[PDB]
């Protein structure tokens, strides 16, 4: 990726490693820092870097950018931790898991800890957006609560997705380029769709990214190549 | 029981009925179901009694301000949260002759139904403010580090941070709401107490109540008599409380 992005994404790290630094008391804090510190992809605040960097090179080290990945990230987090309990995880891609090494109790008190951390600094960026992402959590909710219900079907769309597109929505609410909301959105579900796992979803996804290459032209490129580079490897 | 004005038992009804409305339409119907479990089998609404009693107190005018209506019902909304969280990590089955939600639908629907509710208070709280919001997301880091020093065997430590922070939040939330701070520091501390000592429900406990009857005469010097209904319902509880 470009080199503004690279160091805009270390900025982020460099921010979500302070998150519960000094959090008491100790098992609480190593519940809360697990998935901060074990090294992941950081998709979400990749996608949404790169998409600002495209639509507005000059807000790529804007301050309300880079705490919006970090959001992202920890609701990331957060959904780990449920999901961690809901489904009984012992580990998560070879690596035990904050329940299984130190109880349901401790993960579940974690993933509250971090949900109010990420309102706490959502708050910062304006009443839209903490609605915003109050409103993408009650969606990630009804998704679970299909699935555990029995409705995989009906919750595809609710079940990732929704921290996808708020990697996409929230810096477009945030620089107030409301017009390619709508957008942003519609790739942004069809991105987290094919995330969990077929065809024409690598197709409308192209489609929505020629929507938005209109409206932003050829700026669009790094994010082109990263939504592609994503979409060769389904 | 309760000598409270009928101006704040009627406030209170208007909380149960924005309570009534919260998940409604809620799908799926375990989520719906789980969500309101602890809503239509209500409590005593202490926490939302505490509000209102306090806000009438203070300010009379205010216990029709849709704000302060919203306030309570969101203190009640966090008190569910923490039953139903709780349920799972205590493992109750019942609550009070009741069936449990972690119990009907199991660990994954209680939890899911917490974190609805918490997205669902918080775009409550939106409406009331960023200070509201930000003092909001501290209550619950609070009660996190609560229940974290439980877990870890902590009551010592424990003590303050477990259910204490949402009594407070019932006395501080109408003073952000209607910008009467230099109320909230004593408000604080009288609530910390309150919900120190209403965890239970010796030799200590009368010194705390001791330290509220004090932080009960600060107000009062500050508000005059207009504080009697808030200070019946504090020695009320307190009565409970050494009974
Ligand atoms: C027994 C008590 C426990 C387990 C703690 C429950 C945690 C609660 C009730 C707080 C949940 C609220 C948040 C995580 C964020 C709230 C912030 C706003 C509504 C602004």
């Amino acid at each position: 990726l470009p080199p503004e992005v690279l160091a805009a994404l270390e900025r982020v790290k460099a921010r979500l490693n302070k998150v519960g630094e000094e959090l008491e008391p100790i098992s609480l804090r190593k519940a809360v820092r697990h998935y901060i510190e074990t090294p992941g992809k950081l998709l979400r605040p990749l996608l949404l870097l790169t998409f600002t960097y495209s639509i507005d090179r000059r807000s790529i080290m804007d301050p309300r950018i880079l705490e919006a990945a970090a959001i992202v990230e920890l609701l990331h987090v957060v959904s780990l931790l449920q999901d961690d309990v809901m489904d009984q995880h012992d580990q998560r891609r070879g690596i035990k898991t904050p329940r299984a090494m130190y109880g349901d109790g401790r993960a579940i008190v974690a993933s509250d800890w971090l949900i109010a951390e990420s309102i706490k600094m959502a708050v910062n960026l304006g009443a839209d957006v903490v609605t915003y992402l109050a409103d993408v959590a009650q969606r990630l909710s009804v998704g679970q609560a299909l699935d555990l219900e029995g409705e995989r079907d009906k919750a595809a769309e609710f079940k990732t997705a929704p921290l996808i597109e708020a990697a996409l929505v929230m810096p477009l609410v945030i620089l107030g380029r409301r017009e390619l909301i709508e957008t942003a959105k519609k790739l942004g579900t069809k991105l987290g769709i094919l995330y969990q796992y077929t065809k024409s979803i690598a197709n409308e996804i192209g489609r929505y990214l020629l929507k938005i290459k209109e409206h932003v032209g050829d700026a669009i490129a790094p994010f082109e190549r990263l939504i592609k580079y994503l979409i060769g490897k389904a």
